[PDB]
């Protein structure tokens, strides 16, 4: 991934006026999920369809059910949702050089924070177990499955949902604090 | 991919005077498809052939309806359609430091926009199935294959086609502003 | 990993005022820990569960003795505990340009040091053996595994408790340096 | 690996005065070590345990065997020593901008090569063999075992040697000159 | 199966006096019974248990599906059968040379030939079908197993009944003659 | 198969008055039935389903297929037949020792030989081609499999045909014969 | 087996005086011993060790496990049985050609039938589970393994019991007629 | 092979009033054929299908060419030979107990004698080559495959086309000694 | 094995005169020897190379230690036995009908007895180990292999062992009895 851009653009983009409120947001952000996604999570889900079992004889069968178990990785809901969250700091450039641009960035960044939040809790959940059933055609019946690296991702998740409950935290701080 | 050479070009592309349409456009541009496609698209397409299978025992059958299924990969297709929209706004390097170069170049940036998004819809559609069904040589009769990561490929293609569609709206209001 | 944002993100926080335990404190970080772990470690641990093996038919055993004799990797602790070391002095950039700052900020490090330690004493020990006894489920009562590069990571593990004593005993140094 | 961290870390590094002999060693370790190390060697050892067999049935029995004739890679300690020789060289940025240092600097550098190359000389030899004889457990008895590249593992070995005695009797020139 | 031994002592055991009734069943039983069984059945239950399959990967599986959906053999019922129906008859050889006896033979042969069919009727019944499920330890939870030759065993059973019925009907024939 | 108990009732139950059509049909039936079936036929047919494949990977769908190509086996019907052919000259040891039953015997005679060859012709034809399709369930649609001693199992086939076509041809001549 | 050896050698055996128990008691053994084994259980035991498995990878495991599973085959032991018990009688062609002698030989015979009655009991027991747990050099702690056709042998088993009761009960009838 | 009913029956035919020449034919048929065929040659051709290969990928064309190479094994041709060369002299028990007779037999047993030495001459040759060429469907284009036993079968070949050449010219003499 | 040629001739050779002693001892051979080796010792040494193995890679070292560890199997050593001990026995057929003669007879059937007794005692011992050690060409170094059926082959060797022991008995007995 070519993190290097984005370093740019947001080096270009952290030049607008903020609160202590948005400093400590922009700072959690580019600590606590930045570095860690560009450094740490890239290598942990590089295994997960290779080493991705099912107790069955029939061709398939482990293409539908690891499609049926996990639609989208979490590495990338991650990375999405890490651009989107910038999103509202980085029309700063076009609408800059060319206060109310400042509360509308205030609340489009709330309202996107609380439904990446919510879209997290309501597609994962908070653990992720070591076995799974399915029952997808061409499996016939109901099959049994076997998960890579079930404890770290545990681990994973519940750290990412401590973060992004942070910065919802820090979000309505600042929402109430312009009120 | 060398990314950065490309993000240079931009970089020294991006000088010339535009409206407002047109730096809206290019921020949708800029954000919504370089970013995704530069950090996020190349690894969801590594292991398309690797994990794609048939229920047969003819050797050679799997590499010809994996070409009969996918003829150009959705990734490749992309970046190329990235290159082309982009070359309009390269060419005023060529004709700056050496209003009509400006509409011929809105013209121009219309019809690849246009002709991109209907070409897109024509060979791929809306929806990745999780079947394929197969009548090539060597093949004997109709067989049946099974895709890899389906449902992530689908929720690419309709995020692809809402971005063009954006963009493609845009260059019609800005086509409409000249007049 | 793009260890060179953490480079440029360092280069801009090592601008403040420290005193002469503060900067071999900082040498030792820069040089035993960061130039090793982002040179030497990513390759030793790369075959970690392609080459870990068990003396079993039974399907789905191999992943889960592995998630159960390894429930997090050494290298990513260690990546973690990078970041979160340097976490005092990265907010420098945001308290600065925007002496008990000082203080607190030494304390906050000696404990984040001394907790790491104690939870990698208590995670890991001293010694990585080859062989592993496993009874956890699918497995059939008590099975057998054997280890892949057991010498070189018993040889990191004590190469990094060492250099973690090392800059314990520099923070207690200089907090009894303070008073 | 991340070279240009440590590139930049020399670059800033050999600031410091220094003699002819100095200088000498200090072409030959840029020169003969560096660049030889971070262009050719890396590939060398990249299929070391994958290409690695033995004559037998039992499982388990690679892993020892593949443990007990390659304790550490020689690639990894060449990186350590390369890493702990410039050490020395790099307490100059603390002890500086912040002629005794300099006769310390020349005291460890000239106890750190001579350490090096008397435990490069007990680890390995003079020569890498084409076979290998095991009888560690789970082995039954004593079994054979055949290596990867040995030629070229033996030119390696005996350029690396040839490079540290040049720069061990410069380093002794050196500490006879000062007296 | 050493037939002979059993041929030659139905020789010397059919030297008793019967009605006309008990030597058409007697011819019945020579002709449709014994030749076919005796030349015909033995070769097409050879292959049951090596050409019985199912859909997993857990050993032990196909053994105990196999042994839940066949608990005895149809050949080895039929040969225990003639063996026990032909008893009576050879009990005239302990008797004889060392009409009671003849009321008390034709008694005991009704009650036999009544009670194999009936436990003909409920072991097996009237079909063979070419599919099985199977929901026993070790399996995993219900798995699916395919059968050698369904339609000629169901031929058999036909056969089989259909012979069965017939010699019913005459035992109880000879019954009521006799009063 | 224990052919000698057909041959020592087969020498008891020649002993009835026949004519000279009636012993040409006896020799006919000795000669080109008994000794071939008894020698020739019985190791043809000995691989016929181990070495029966199919172009596929799905499980169990083998034995469908060789189920549905091949629902009695061809040397089975023919000892079948030769057993019910010679059971009306069997019924001479009850009927006699104990000229209307020669001519009773006659009738049933012919119409089992045209019973037997119209169901042979019906059953299998005059060919065994060397190709089958298969498109019964598990099999994906229609597949293709492959026969084993193609050639020799239609000289066999038609063999028997023009000998059963000889012996119908004197059973009809002998009973003109009887008027 | 030859059996017909056996037989002609019980047919030269059985000119001797006996008592009406004694006849009964011949009459058993002929009938529900020497034609079940001759007949019906030489085929159920021909796959005992190619359909016997474990669960492991251990080389030479099976073997073991069998071993110690089924140190003597049901078969052998009781035709071993059926020669041992008509030994007695047997040595009446040695003792007659060529009443203490009747007395001699009663006593031996129900010595022998007591002594394998019990020893039958010792051995096996009452039934055959279809699970087996092995802990035998080469294999590695507790091991599981798996049984071939286990409900018929459990039913062969009991028959036999049965069987041998009956004539252990006879031959103390006759040891009490006796006196 | 049931070789002892053809033994019984060539007893009874053997009966008929022969001159010298036929007696030496016999014998030479009783020698030199039935006694190697009933011996001899049935394990020879047991793995002809089994140890048969080809040099290819394609399911299906190893039975192709198999049956393309042999498509009637020698060893049952020679069977049905024995048995319809011995037919003149087994119709002798039907025309007897019930000179031209003589002469007819004569005539037919040398028209046989000739056809079938003829046929074999056609058939196969002289030799059997250890290479095939193979262009049969399913086979792609033209393959190479692999005879099992082909010196032995070249011995076979050549002594059975001696000793049937021996027969012809003692029929020949026998047919003019009659004129 | 056809075994009822030595019977036939076995009745044929017990036609002469013959003491108790010898009558005994011809009791023993034919029950104790003959019944069990023709019965029940052919199909426990059936597998016994199919399921012997051992722990290597090497082709062909399975044949060189099973060659050097059974160098001529039990059952032809027996056998062979039981044709040598019989030999002075058939001598008679052609010594009769063409009391030194007995006396020579004696002489050698003891010389034979305690031969093959010594040979069987220094072939193979009292125990069938289930473990071997091979050091022959083409295994590398020293190898392990395992039995198959290891416990049942040393209560057959206890068996024989007994045997030859109570003829060797009976033979001196005889011997001395004549002086
Ligand atoms: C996360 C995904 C699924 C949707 C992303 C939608 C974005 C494309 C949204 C989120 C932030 C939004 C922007 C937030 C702020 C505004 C400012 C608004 O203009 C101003 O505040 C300045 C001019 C004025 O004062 O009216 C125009 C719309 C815009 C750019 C919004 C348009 C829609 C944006 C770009
Ligand atoms: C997407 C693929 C399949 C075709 C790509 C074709 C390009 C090579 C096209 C698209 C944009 C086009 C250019 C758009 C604008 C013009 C300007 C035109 O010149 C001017 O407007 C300035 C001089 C003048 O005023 O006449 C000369 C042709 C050119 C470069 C066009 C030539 C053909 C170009 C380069
Ligand atoms: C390692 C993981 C598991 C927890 C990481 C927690 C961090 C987010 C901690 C460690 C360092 C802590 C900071 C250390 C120093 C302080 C300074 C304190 O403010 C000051 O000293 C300046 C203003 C003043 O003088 O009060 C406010 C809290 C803060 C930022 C602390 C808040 C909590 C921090 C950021
Ligand atoms: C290779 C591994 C196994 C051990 C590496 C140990 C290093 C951490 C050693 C080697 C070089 C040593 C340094 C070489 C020179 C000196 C200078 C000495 O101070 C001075 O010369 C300046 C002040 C003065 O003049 O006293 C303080 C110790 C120090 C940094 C030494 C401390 C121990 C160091 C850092
Ligand atoms: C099929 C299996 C499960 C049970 C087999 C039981 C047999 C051992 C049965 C069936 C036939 C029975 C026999 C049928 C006839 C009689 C005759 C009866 O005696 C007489 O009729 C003659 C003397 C008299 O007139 O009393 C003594 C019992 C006996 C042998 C019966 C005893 C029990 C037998 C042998
Ligand atoms: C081939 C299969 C499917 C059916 C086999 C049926 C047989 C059991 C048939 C064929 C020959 C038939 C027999 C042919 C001749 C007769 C003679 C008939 O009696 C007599 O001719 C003698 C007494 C008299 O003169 O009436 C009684 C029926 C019976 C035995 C027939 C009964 C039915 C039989 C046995
Ligand atoms: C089952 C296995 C383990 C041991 C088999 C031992 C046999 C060899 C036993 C069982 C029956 C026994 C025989 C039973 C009867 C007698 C009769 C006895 O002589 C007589 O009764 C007749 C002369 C006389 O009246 O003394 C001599 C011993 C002998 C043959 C016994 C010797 C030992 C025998 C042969
Ligand atoms: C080898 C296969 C392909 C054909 C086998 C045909 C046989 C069925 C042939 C060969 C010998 C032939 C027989 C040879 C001798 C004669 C004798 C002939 O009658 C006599 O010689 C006696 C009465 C008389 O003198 O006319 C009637 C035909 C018959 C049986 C022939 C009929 C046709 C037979 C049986
Ligand atoms: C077991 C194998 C390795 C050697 C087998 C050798 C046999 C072929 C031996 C054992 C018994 C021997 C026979 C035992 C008895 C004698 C009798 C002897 O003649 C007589 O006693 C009758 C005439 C006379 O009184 O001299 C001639 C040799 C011969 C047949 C012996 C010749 C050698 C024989 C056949």
């Amino acid at each position: 991934g070519e993190w290097t851009i984005l370093e740019r653009l947001l080096e270009a983009a952290v030049q607008q006026h903020s609160t202590m409120i948005g400093r400590i947001l922009l700072t959690v952000v580019v600590i606590f999920r930045i570095l860690i996604v560009a450094i740490v999570g890239e290598t942990v889900y590089d295994d997960e369809q290779t080493m991705f079992v099912c107790n069955t004889l029939q061709p398939g069968c482990n293409q539908a059910c690891y499609d049926r178990a996990f639609p989208i990785s979490h590495i990338r809901y991650w990375v999405f949702q890490i651009i989107m969250v910038c999103t509202p700091s980085l029309c700063f450039i076009t609408y800059s050089v060319h206060s109310r641009f400042y509360i509308i960035q205030v609340v489009f960044r709330n309202a996107l924070e609380i439904g990446f939040l919510v879209g997290q809790y309501f597609l994962y959940g908070f653990s992720v177990p070591g076995l799974y059933e399915c029952n997808r055609y061409p499996c016939i019946k109901e099959v049994e499955c076997y998960v890579s690296r079930p404890t770290e991702k545990t681990v994973f998740l519940v750290f990412m949902f401590a973060v992004s409950g942070i910065c919802v935290v820090l979000n309505l701080a600042e929402l109430n604090h312009l009120g």
